[PDB]
Formats: structure tokens, sequence, C-alpha cells
């Protein structure tokens, strides 16, 4: 059946907007999982899955007769797949399990993985999530072998549908670098957002880039994507030489032997897929990735022989029995145990990207010393092992459980702990009334609130206006923030602030976190007022003040908004239209699409735009809260035509007499075009709207100043 | 940006049973559109539908000065779409205004006819839906020229993203049959559900078949696809003659003139399409679909004309400026005005398809007749737009306004006014007890219940067990409802219903509608107490029962199941695969993905199927509401592979031994095998999930039971 997306594959989509409804829930409306979370009996899953990992299940034969390196690269994949760019990706939502990743070749026998921990599900329900299972059993698999672990925190609801995230543009599974649609430009630049360097992989290819088996020309795309997950040069060095402390690789016969991922298999294979023609078509037989490694010589135990035999051995170039590329330790006896037969033994083995840790000279050092301090190398592969699995989980308070480690990491973005009374409604009112008594005005207000609470991202629940960290480096100097008026704005608001708390007694004060919400819910009150309507606009309390040495400024240069279409703002020129931002913006603040239309058209008439742009700003009473951005934008008095200076920029001007009445942007001008959009424009647009659009637009305000208050979940 | 859909592009589509969430919806979630209708001034809105017919924008500028013409097409395209296969199109959803049918070829420039109308919907606003005012606007252009139309409703709520509906597997607009992905196969068999001759097209091609200008072989296509939509040859000549009373065609010069649709076209041009470079590019030298027709000596009123000039001329074959086949009447004098110049006059001119009505000879008879008899042909024409507008609507109860005909019509399949007290609870528990005690199972009360209630369809709101329409013609002989063991249910039912309704005092008794349903109640109890639980399932009484007179066989007919997965009910082989179709019936039935897999898993164990197969009747207590069919589906001790004897029944076997479990069939294994079906799957069978899928079936039965109970609404 031809759909709208065959018709037109350019138009924007916004059903990206309205995934996770409560029509796709099995679970019901008032369901809570940290609650049910904090009631399971953790210690007793465990138990559960530490006797797992030893009990061989004859349709996929355990390694060595133990699971654990099989369930570590497991939860490795599931955390795999996060970028920073967008925080999209990672662990937090139990992706692996939906389409594409649950098929993405890097994922093949995951599926098995996933299988094995169906009885431990169904035992427990509820209670825990498969998001949570997937990295508990990780954890577990780790501890089971001999290594301790930083800690675990519980709280990843499970989801319900697949994401809709942008994982690059080739039609072709692996496709090597340099085609149509290349993911690489330039010298081996890879295109943001992403993060991996080729279509179906998690971070890089274990033959070398391309399958060039250079361990020189690998170590660059090893740093480039990590960096892209979060991880540095320790980090990353510490979780390979780590996860490859254990287990093996599969590639005992060729990949034609291979049949199809799990989305593409016959219904009878029951949600499994990579079926293999190989002989058993598993344990010894089995073919996952076609290579044929196995790193130590106890791949059961934690051990420091990953590097013991990375720098104790020269390597020579070799192939496996399905054709790739791997590396065989010159001279070496037959060390290494076979995962089934007792009386084998093989060569030490590396992967190309492996070599890499010796090979590339920064990371040398770090393997070296590593090599040296074995214990140096535990702690940081347990820290990091912790990060990545963690990484996209959002402000501490939303971890559970036991064994939640109370080391506070700086890249938690780490928020204070209150410890005063907060202020009460009474105190709020003033509050906003010394605001709007200082001169500061509606935009300045809104647009600072805007500013520092928009920040936030859904993907990995970083960013917010907890903390206050937009009077902080780097926030502050962002272009989209108007550092110079910023600057002004929060000058003025801790005077205020100094005010108020010098005045109180009883330990009570205000945060500059809750007062720049505040000062924004005052002017949005006050802009209602403009318009001759009274309403209160919710405020909860309770954020605090994160200090610049609580705050990595680098980590926070993901979080910039290049693009930011309620505040009319494109740093630069950029591939994808304007509007496609604006939704992808949308998504990333949870909103959908009425939510976005109400917020946008609100914006424009409280004098959100950065720098005062008149582009959208369709009404003669800026700074009153009206529904003029729909009546204007609607009428067919006026007709639209882009610039010859700017085909993305748009003169509206009288039908009739050709007189100049508004300019818009792309962003402006899609709220009239898409026929989703216009739909949801012409209620707000409507005689009868007023009232509406307040009412939803207060709403919208609240929800994103509280995007990231999860203190109060 | 490859999506799961480009990957795997034959996958089942759940995202069909999520759209049209409160995500979506602008309006809050107790909007009652009903309640804002009643309180429309309808009349103050009929003045300001009768003032726009004259008033000509420049931007579109009216033919002969009157929209009238304009606003009957817009109308009649709007209901244009149905389809009683599936009852999905239709007026009653407003899609028009939404892709792809706001771009659909047959609906050029009327994209310029919503425009016109924003004004209007603008004044006032949620109190009168898209969807209402095209057709009313459809009925005031009647009015404005001079035709008395029957009656109108109001209540058909706007809905607010794309329906996805199956229109064709055509990749071009509008291809001609014998394609890569024909409609058409055999002797011009159309393929359901469809009831249009090519992609993008209402019913059929003006020009003739495939565009050869042949009247009498076009008549076969208006047959073939009126009675698609529902009507029979009378209506068929009423409407196309009643509607080429009015108005004009558009075909001023070449359609290459003519430019994107609406979806495709620029940001700029706001939503409107096909701007065109021919002259002005608007009415007098308009392009709409080519042709260019005016078949009236006064085409902005009422007249007797069309068929006079069918008769009384004979007619020459022509071309347009265009260069699309039409007729001209052979030695006319220039009677006929001209939309813009007063000073031009034109001869008689008919499409291909107006041919058809004086050139096939059933329709010759008709035409004659209304030529003969013009008063036949109003009052037909009247009947007729009154059922083309309102098919759609639903039960009578969902009818709103002053203006709805007092008129009771065979295609409303009528339920007659209950005119008694009815039942209470106790009433109830004691009907209940009496259908428990009279040895009917478990399985015959569940399946005769669900097959008397699971006609409902929510897209054209057809169907449902209000009525006790199981009982007649046609219902009673669906090899789908088992019809000797339906006639024992129904006798015995029947033979309670008259012992309780002799006993009572008053005028107090129960239809046999409401006992079939309470029937089936008590088999979900008996269920329940049969696996350890205490439920009560909720009952709402008020159903009537209908008459055979009072049911039209004949439209009955595309009711009927022929895959209905509920009951693992397949009548033939066919082209789509059953879970597609599993899916298409629980989108009729209004059902979300957890309620569907809820609702299937529940019937599974208690006895629904069709034959009493065992496919899917994964339990070892049949009759007893479980979830063993989620508990075993899942378990991967067993083994699933098609059979040898057919590729669609699937055998599960013990792993270790080779035993024989199970069997079941695509509908059955989707659910352990679709990774976001068996994602829901999973929480029904897990440990803790047996009280919640009691639960959830009780809820998910009650709504089915209720579907049709407008009554209540
Ligand atoms: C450059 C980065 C990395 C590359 C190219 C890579 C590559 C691979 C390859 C090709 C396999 C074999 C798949 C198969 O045939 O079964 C594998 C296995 C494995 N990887 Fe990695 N890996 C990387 C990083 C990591 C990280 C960061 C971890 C965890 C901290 C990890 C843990 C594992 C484990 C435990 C296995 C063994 C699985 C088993 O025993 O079934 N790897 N790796
Ligand atoms: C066999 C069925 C029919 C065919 C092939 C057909 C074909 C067409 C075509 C080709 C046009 C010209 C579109 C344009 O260039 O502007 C048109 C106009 C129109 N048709 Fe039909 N038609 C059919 C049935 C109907 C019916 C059932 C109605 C309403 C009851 C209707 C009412 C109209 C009216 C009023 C116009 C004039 C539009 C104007 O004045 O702008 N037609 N028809
Ligand atoms: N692809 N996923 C996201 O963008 C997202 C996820 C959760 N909340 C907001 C955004
Ligand atoms: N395409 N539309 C339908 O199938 C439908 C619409 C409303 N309720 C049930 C089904
Ligand atoms: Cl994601
Ligand atoms: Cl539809
Ligand atoms: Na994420
Ligand atoms: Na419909």
């Amino acid at each position: 059946g031809t759909s709208n997306r065959d018709w037109w594959p350019n138009q924007l989509d916004l059903s990206i907007l309205h995934r996770h409804s409560s029509l796709s829930d099995p679970m019901g409306k008032d369901f809570n999982y940290a609650q049910a979370f904090e009631k399971l009996d953790l210690a007793a899953v465990k138990r559960d899955l530490h006797a797992l990992m030893t009990t061989s299940q004859d349709w996929w034969p355990a390694d060595f007769g133990h699971y654990g390196g099989l369930f570590i690269r497991m939860a490795w994949h599931s955390a795999g797949t996060y970028r920073t760019a967008d925080g999209r990706g990672g662990a937090g939502e139990g992706q692996q399990r939906f389409a594409p990743l649950n098929s993405w070749p890097d994922n093949a026998n995951l599926d098995k993985a996933r299988r094995l921990l169906w009885p431990i599900k169904q035992k427990y329900g509820r209670a825990i999530s498969w998001a949570d299972l997937l990295i508990l059993t990780g954890n577990v698999a780790l501890e089971s072998m001999g290594f301790k672990t930083f800690g675990f925190a519980g709280g990843r609801a499970d989801t319900w549908e697949p994401e809709d995230v942008y994982w690059g543009s080739e039609k072709i599974w692996l496709e090597l670098s340099g085609g149509p649609n290349s993911r690489y430009s330039g010298d081996r630049q890879l295109e943001n957002p992403l993060a991996a360097v080729q279509m179906g992989l998690i971070y890089v290819n274990p033959e070398g880039p391309d399958g060039n088996p250079d361990p020189v020309a690998a170590a660059r795309d090893i740093r480039d994507t990590f960096a892209r997950m979060a991880m540095n040069d320790e980090e990353t060095v510490a979780l390979i030489a780590g996860g490859h402390t254990f287990g093996k690789t599969h590639g005992a016969g060729p990949a034609s032997n291979v049949g199809a991922e799990p989305e593409a298999a016959g219904i009878e294979a029951q949600g499994l897929g990579w079926k293999s023609a190989y002989r058993t078509g598993k344990g010894a037989d089995a073919i996952t990735g076609g290579l044929e490694v196995t790193w130590t010589t106890t791949p059961t135990q934690w051990s420091h022989n990953f590097f013991e035999n990375l720098f104790g051995y020269e390597w020579e170039l070799t192939k496996s029995p399905a054709g790739a590329h791997q590396w065989v330790a010159k001279g070496a006896d037959a060390v290494i145990p076979d995962a089934f037969d007792p009386s084998k033994k093989h060569r030490p083995t590396m992967l190309t990207t492996d070599l890499s840790l010796r090979f590339d000279p920064a990371y040398e050092k770090i393997s070296r010393r590593f090599h040296e301090n074995p214990e140096q190398f535990a702690d940081a592969f347990a820290r990091a092992w912790f990060k990545l699995t963690h990484r996209d989980m959002g402000p501490r308070a939303r971890y559970l459980g036991p064994e939640v480690p109370a080391e506070v990491l700086l890249w938690q973005d780490p928020i204070p702990a209150v410890d005063h009374p907060l202020i009460d409604a009474a105190d709020a009112a003033e509050l906003k009334a010394k605001v709007l008594a200082s001169g500061l005005t509606v935009s300045q207000l809104v647009s600072t609130a805007w500013a520092a609470a928009s920040t936030f991202r859904g993907s990995d629940k970083r960013g917010g206006a907890n903390g206050a960290r937009i009077r902080l480096a780097p926030q502050k100097d962002w272009e989209a923030n108007q550092p110079e008026q910023l600057a002004a704005v929060l000058e003025t608001l801790e005077a205020i602030r100094t005010a108020f708390n010098g005045a109180q007694r009883g330990g009570k004060q205000v945060s500059l976190a809750d007062l720049i919400v505040l000062a924004g819910c005052a002017g949005v009150e006050q802009a209602a007022k403009n318009a001759g309507h009274a309403v209160t606009v919710p405020f909860a309390p309770g954020r605090a003040d994160a200090s610049q040495e609580q705050t990595d400024v680098e980590s926070m240069a993901v979080l910039e908004p290049v693009a930011d279409g309620f505040r009319n703002y494109l740093k630069g020129k950029y591939r994808v239209p304007a509007e496609v931002l604006l939704v992808d913006k949308a998504q990333l603040l949870t909103l959908s699409a009425p939510e976005m239309t109400v917020l946008l058209g609100g914006l424009r008439v409280l004098g959100a735009n950065v720098g005062q742009s008149r582009h959208g700003v369709f009404t003669a009473r800026e700074q009153a809260l009206t529904n003029d951005f729909f009546v204007n934008l609607l009428d067919m008095g006026t007709e639209w035509k882009p610039t010859a200076a700017d085909a993305d920029v748009f003169e509206g001007r009288d039908r009739a007499t050709g007189e100049l009445k508004w300019t818009g942007t792309r962003v402006d001008l899609v709220f009239g075009s898409h026929s989703q959009l216009r739909a949801l424009a012409e209620v707000y647009g409507s005689a009868d709207a007023q009232e509406k659009f307040v009412r939803d637009f207060v709403a919208v305000w609240n929800k994103v100043m509280n995007l990231d208050r999860f203190d109060l979940a």
C-alpha cells in the first residue's frame, strides 16, 4: 500500500512527537515503575542471574559453560548506541528489544541473550523492567567472574515502541564509507549526530576502518566514536580492555551460512534471528560477527591477561574461518582454552581494534600504565562501566535501589542538596511582584527562563533549569542565550535574590535557579495581564544552584542549541530544513504537536526571539499574551513570498495593496503550510480560542519549566 | 534517514492502532463535540454560507459569480471516498483537509474551496467541525441555487491526523490499469476494498475506462464503483445528473501548466496547490481536471436541463483545450453561458460518463423516467444526496441539530425505539443464572456474543450487537457465525427470554439483543470462576430488536467477516497475510494493540474459535479465563515450524523430545514474533499478571459489547 511517506518523502514527520501514548502502553495509566521497582527483592533477582550464568541451554550453549561474556556484550551494546550530540540511544529505554536495534548486525545473537533472560523477567514481572534487567545482568556477569562493580541504579522504565532516531542515510547494512549516502565527508569527518562508522555498528569496525586492518588508523575511529559517546582516552582503553578480558568472538565458518536478522525472519523463529546453516548452527559452530578471537587464558574470570597478551607478544595478520581480518600471536604456545573441547587449546588472538590500544601512542601510555598497575585498570573500568550504563539516566534523583553509588560524579551534572526551608505561595507572590517592579520586561523575563529551562532533553535527561547553570560557563556565553542581555537580567535577579534572602529568618532562602524560573512565570503573568487576562502561572520551588567546579564545561557543549525554532534561532546554515530541526527540538523537549504549536505562537508574541528579530512576530501588541500569531498567520488577506536576499525568509504582503505586513522564517510559516500543523493553528486562531490559547500556553510553559524536576517525581 | 519501514517493508504496522491519541488532539480530554454543536447557532452559519456563495475572491474568482458548483463538488468529494467493503473514507472525519486526500488529483482546487470557508470556520470555532462544515456548505450551495434538500445532521467530530487507509498499491498518480501494481485482474475485477478505478480518483475516469471514450464501457465502471460506495442504479443516475445540473469543469489550457499538489508545494503556498502558469491561472483560465464542459443553460440554478440536453442532441467526440476527450452537441446553437464573459456562449457539452446515463440500457430507462418526471428526479436526488453525505455517520442517535430528517431510512440499519422499562441489576442477575442453568457452555455464550458485537466497525459506525441482527438473514447464515451452533444457542436464549417477559408486570421486557450480550457476560463470569477468580462483568441494557424488514440483506453482506483473527477464522486464501488482516480488524473495532492482544489471548482459551479449532488454544483448561495463551506461547521449551501440508499452520514441539504440544496459525504466532506484540504478550505472560490479565480482558470485552451504544453517548 502506497503511503503519504511514499508520495511526499520529504514532508516533515509529526508522528515522532506522538509516540509513547497511553494507547500503546499495556500498563495502567496509574502504573509507576519506580514504585514497583522499590519493592523488588533485588538480591533475589541477582541470585537468579548468578545461577543463570552457568546454566547452559542447548538451543544456545554457553561458551566455556558460562554466559558471562555474552551478557557483558549484551549490556555494553544496550548502552553503546548512545550519542552525546542528541542524547539519543543508550540503555535507558531498553530499545535493544525493538527494531531496528534488535536486528542491527552488531547485535547478532543478542536475541539469544535476551531470550535466556525471559524466565527471570517472567518471574519478577513489572517490578523489573527489561531496560534495568539488561544492565543488571551485565553487572551480575562481571560480579560472578570476580570483578567488583562500582554500583547499579534501577529506574529505567520500559518503553513499548521503537524510538524515531536518525541512525544514518545508508540503505545497505554495514555499507562502507564513500557511497551515495556516506556518513563521512572531508578528512574522515563523521556527520553529526552519528557516533558509529557504518550503519548497524555500535562504534567501529573490528577489522579496521572500512575493513582496512591498520590498528593506527583504527585508533582514530575509536577515539572519535567513543568521544561522541562521552568517553575520553582513559575510559575508552579501560572499557575495551575490560570488556575483552572476557569471553570470545564467533566466526566458525562463512557468514553466508547466517540467515535473516530477527525483523526479517519467519514467524516460526519467534522473535529470534541469524539462524545459521553452519554445522550445528550454535555453540562450537557459532557465527556472530565472523571473527574468531579469544583474548585471555581464563575467559570466564577477571584477570589482567588482556594486557599481558597485548604487550607480551608480537602479532601477525591472519584470517578467521569466515574470512575476516584478525591477529594471532607470533611463536606462541597454545595456552587459550577452547570453549567446548577440553582437550583443545589455541594461540592468543586479537582484533585490529585491540591492537589500537598498543599502537596508537596516546593509548599505549594508558595501556602500559594499566598493564603495570592492574588495580588502576580495575578502578577505571568499574567507573567507566558505571558511566557507560547510566549515562542517559538523568539526574541522581532518578536512581533507585540499594546499590546506588554514594560518590557524586562530575559527569552527572550534579545539583547540590537543599538544606533549608523553601519559599511558599505568599513568598512566590512577593518575589514575582519585586521582579516586575525592578523594570525587567516581559521579553527579558520570558527569554531568560526559556533559555534556562529549554536545554533539557528527554533523550538522556540532561539539561533544564535546575542548577542555574545558565549563569556559568559555557551557557552564559552561548549565542542563543544573548550573553550581554542575559548578564544584565541575571545581575538584577541576583540583587533581588540577595535582598529577599537577607530579610529572611529561620533559614528560608531562594535559589537563583528557582528565581530565574519564577521570574519567567511573572513575565508570562504580566503578558497575560497586558492582554486583559488575570492568570496564575504554577511554580514549584526546590531547585538548587550548582557551582562552576561542579560543571564540566566540555560535556556541557553538546547541549548548546544551534537551532531553536522557539526563539527563531539558527546558528548557521544546515542541510536539514529548519522546520525539521524544530520538530527534532520539540521531540527532545517531550512536546506533542499541539504543545509545540501553542508554545511557539506564544513565545513569538512575548518577545522571545533571539536578537529581537521581528520574524514571526505577528502582532501589534508585543508582550501581550494573545493568539495573534495564529490569527495573523492564517489571514488569507496576506500573500507570502521568499525574499531575493534569502530564500529562507519570507515577506507577507497585503494581497490587494502590496504593502509589507510581516516577515517570517520557514519555522514561522510551516504552521501555515503543513496540513497537520495548520489544522492545529486553526484551533488556536479561531474567534472562540483566546481563553484556550492562554490556558494551554500556561500549561506547556509550566511543563517546560519542570522538565528536569525528578525531585518532585 | 533510513527507517524501520525501509529496512523491513513487509513488517506489520501497529502505528495504525495508535493514531488518534490524546497526544495529537488539540482539544482537551473532556471536549465533547456534540455538546459544542448543540449550542451552535446553525441558522447564523447558514446565513454566512449563503452570503459567501456570491462573495468572489480575486485569488480564485467564482464561476458565473457563484461558488455553488465548486462547493457541491467539494461536498461530493468529501463523501465520495467512502467504500462499503471496510467503511473507510467518507465525509465523517473531515479527512479531505489532510494528506493524501487534500492532494489527490481529483481534489484539485478543492484546496481553494476549503480556504474560502476559513473565515466561517474561524468565526464559529469548535462549535462546527470542518467535517460538518464541508457537508453543510454543499447543502447551502444546493439551497442557494434553488434545490430543497432532504435534511442535514451535524455530529461529525474533527480528526487531527491522517487516517491509515489502503487506497491501492500504485506508485504513480492516476496510473492506468495493468501496471505492476494493478488494481484490476481478470475481466476488469477491481480488488477489494477499493472503490475507484485509478489512484487519486473518486470513482471513475471522466474520459472513459483507462481513458478510452466509450460510454457503454464507462457505465460498467460507474455501476461497479458506485455499488462499492453503497449506491444502486437509481441513486447513481440521480446523483450524477443532479450534480451535473450545476457548475462546470475546468480545462482552459494544457495540464502541464499546473504545478505541485498541496503536499508537494512550497511553504510560501501556505497550504494551497496546483498553481497554474496558464494565463491568469484562475477564473476564466482555470485548469482543474483538464475537461472543458458546462452542462446546462443555467449553471447556477436548479433546472431540468441536464436530461433535456442529454436526450435532445446527438453527441460528437471532441477534445478539450488540454487534450482530454469530451463530447459536443451536433448542430446545436451556442446556448450555454460563459462563466466570465457575457458576450460569449457555448454549445452544450457532456463527459463520456454523462453519456453513460443514456447509452447503458439500464441507466437509459431511469434517465428517461427522470426526464419525463422531473419531480421523481428531484426527490431521488435529494434522498441520494442525504445518503451520500450521511452514509458513514452511524446510528440515528448520532445525528444532531434541527434539520435531521424524521423519516427513517432502510440504509440506516434502523433500531426501533425502546418503549418499555429496562431490566435492572436484579433482573440481570436472574437472567444470567437462568442462562448458566440452561446448560449453554462458556464457549457457546462467548462465541455467540462475540459474533453479535464484533460486526461493528468504527470507520462508518455500522454493525454491533444492537438490533439482534445475528438472528436474521444474512448474519445467521454466515460461516464465521457457525450457523448450526448459533441456531441452537438462539433457540435456548429465546425460550429464556419468552419465559422472563411472560412473567413480568408493567411492560418490562428484555430484548433478545440485550440477552445475547448479557448471556455472553455470564459466560465470561463463569469462565473467570472456573479459573478461581470472582468477577462481575459490567452490562448496559437498552438494545432493541430490529426486524428482518429493517435489515437490508444486500447491504449487510459487506459486514461479513471473511477474516476474523479473534476467532482464528479465514474464509479463503488471500494475498494479504492474516496478521495484517488481524490488525485491520482491530482497527475497525477501535482497539489498541494492548487491547487486541489481551482480547485475542482470552478468546482463545474461552473456546471462541470457529469450529472448535485447536489452533492457538494453548491451555489444558479450556473455558477457564487464564493468561495461559501468553505463558505457553512464550515458553522457549517449544520450538515452532510450518507444516508440510500447509505453510500457514505451525506445529509447536518440545525442543528436547520432539513431541507435538500445540498447533497455531499466523495470527496465533505473530504475538511471539513481532517485536512490539511480543513485548505486550510478555506483560500478560508474567507471573504477576494473572489478575491484570482478567481485569483487562473484562474491560476490553465490555468495550466491544458497547461499541454501537450511541444511545448511551
Ligand atoms: C573498539 C571497540 C570495540 C570493538 C570493535 C569490539 C568488537 C567486538 C567483536 C567483534 C566481538 C565479537 C562478536 C561475536 O562474534 O560474538 C566482541 C565481543 C565482546 N566484546 Fe567487544 N568490542 C569493543 C568494545 C567493547 C566494550 C567497550 C565492551 C565492554 C566493556 C566489550 C565487551 C565484549 C565482550 C564481553 C565480548 C565477548 C562476547 C561473548 O563472549 O559472547 N567490547 N567485541
Ligand atoms: C461518474 C461520476 C462522476 C464523474 C466522472 C464526475 C466528473 C466530474 C468532473 C471531471 C468534473 C470537473 C472537475 C473540474 O475540472 O473542475 C466534475 C464537476 C462537478 N461534479 Fe462531477 N462527476 C461525477 C459525479 C458527480 C456527483 C455524484 C456529483 C454530486 C452530486 C457531482 C457534482 C459535480 C459538480 C457540481 C461539479 C462542478 C464543479 C464546479 O462547478 O467547479 N459529480 N465532475
Ligand atoms: N529518540 N528519543 C528522544 O528524543 C526522546 C526520548 C525521550 N524523551 C524525549 C526525547
Ligand atoms: N481508517 N479508519 C478506520 O478504520 C476507523 C476509523 C474510526 N474508527 C475505527 C476505524
Ligand atoms: Cl533513543
Ligand atoms: Cl478513513
Ligand atoms: Na537516550
Ligand atoms: Na469512514
